[PDB]
């Protein structure tokens, strides 16, 4: 089965986007756009994958991805990366990030990277 999700970004408006996108797939989505809230939902909530802004507090999303990687070794990450940053999403999946999506996403692959990514043996 899928359970939880959680999607870290600094835009709400892609907040509410991807939660309505994500809603009907994961048992739970859980949007946050804050350091604390996201250490809180990591250990009590159990989830399957991170989808993760890239400029996430804008020290950004690889920061970010080492920090999650450093206490969840186990745990997919998915970075969300404008296509401006693409070079820094490649040097994201050098450093163990599981995959990326870019932004402005399609809807399909989007949900797809996703599912994959928390699909993993």
């Amino acid at each position: 089965s899928l359970g939880t999700i959680i999607i870290v970004d600094d835009n709400k408006g892609v907040l509410t986007a991807v939660q309505l996108l994500l809603k009907n797939h994961f048992s739970k989505v859980i949007t946050l756009s804050s350091p604390v809230s996201l250490s809180t939902v990591l250990r009590e909530e159990n989830p399957e994958v991170v989808l993760l802004d890239m400029n996430f507090t804008s020290n950004e999303g690889l920061f970010w991805l080492h920090e999650i990687k450093r206490q969840y070794r186990d745990l997919p990450v998915v970075l969300f990366t404008a296509y401006a940053d693409i070079d820094l999403a490649v040097r994201g999946i050098k450093e163990g990030a599981s995959d990326f999506v870019v932004k402005p996403w399609d809807n399909q692959k989007l949900l797809e990277t996703l599912l994959n990514a928390a699909s993993q043996a």
